[PDB]
């Protein structure tokens, strides 16, 4: 079935974390994004996913740091107001889904794989059908032209994802 | 040594997640908190921790839902503008710390245990000493008089914590 990510009720989250000086985890989120996805429990190879993110909506709960994350030193949102992820391959791996796709971030497109898992699906208390998932992945900062070094412990960023979809059609 | 949680550079996060209809994970965060902590790597029994959280600063990236979280139906911030955590016992459990303490949430004080771990410690690029930790815990909603039911899969909330301290004295 085809699904629409629940942006209206915001039961979708694109979070992330990366170490700070190798001393602690720095958490953040991208508050403005949307997307769709096809989920067929019997035929996993037919699954799809297409999401758009407005990178300017990054939030790590610090005005100054975020102003810096939007700068040309990092996300460079003025030049690339958007990050985008489109699947190219999906394959069932036991009780999980390995989602391979093209990530266009900071001007560069490179394939990244996410490990997703069905949390639950079923009826809506309002007459709709839903399906939610949790996912993980990593992004090597250098691969997407983000040169500003953050230390040996901070070369890649952990992606903590969770989306609830509303069945379409 | 005594530490002051880095609220200035906000290298501290009090996050949480709970399921939505057993379909997906709903993430949130408390943007306004402060605190201190004593860390002695050799004598873990002397460790302390005291944090204050302005519950009104809750954020799940949805204005409506958050207005509801502040309401009498949940956090009841108008009556109780603050949550508070004071350790009462700390003991080394192998390579981690089990921090027991009193949590005053929504008017009720009950002991909750956190499982923390040292991420790293060392010198500052600015001449200070730091030590960061990651921690986990669970809060049973009913225990703290948060009656409004969210379903069988949503009885307790996952606490995802990370704090970096700046050595005092
Ligand atoms: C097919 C099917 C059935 C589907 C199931 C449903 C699913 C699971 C579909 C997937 C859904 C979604 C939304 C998938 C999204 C996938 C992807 C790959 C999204 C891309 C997200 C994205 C925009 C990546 C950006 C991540 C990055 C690079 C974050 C920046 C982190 C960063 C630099 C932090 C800086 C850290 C640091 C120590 C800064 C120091 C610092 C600087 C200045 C002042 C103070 C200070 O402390
Ligand atoms: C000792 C030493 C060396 C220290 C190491 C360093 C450490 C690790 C020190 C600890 C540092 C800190 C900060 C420790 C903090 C500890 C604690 C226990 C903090 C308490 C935090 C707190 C305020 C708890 C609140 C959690 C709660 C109850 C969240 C509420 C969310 C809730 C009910 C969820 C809504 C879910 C739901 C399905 C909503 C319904 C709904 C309504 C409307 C629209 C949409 C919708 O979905």
């Amino acid at each position: 079935a085809d699904y629409k990510i629940d942006k209206e009720g915001q039961h979708a989250f694109v979070n992330f974390r990366i170490q700070h000086l190798g001393y602690s985890w720095l958490y953040g989120t991208f508050k403005d994004f949307d997307g769709t996805f096809t989920f067929d429990e019997k035929n996993p190879a037919a699954d799809k996913v297409n999401v758009t993110i407005n990178t300017t909506s990054v939030d790590t709960n610090h005005a100054e740091r975020d102003k810096h994350l939007r700068s040309a030193d990092f996300l460079n949102t003025a030049k690339y107001p958007q990050a985008t992820f489109t699947s190219t391959s999906v394959k069932k791996d036991g009780d999980e889904l390995d989602i391979t796709g093209d990530l266009t971030l900071n001007g560069v497109t490179k394939p990244v794989t996410l490990e997703a898992k069905l949390i639950g699906q079923g009826d809506d208390p309002w007459g709709g059908k839903r399906a939610g998932f949790e996912a993980e992945g990593k992004i090597k900062l250098k691969d997407f032209n983000i040169k500003t070094d953050l230390g040996p412990a901070s070369q890649e960023v952990d992606l903590i994802i969770s989306v609830e979809g509303v069945q379409q059609k």
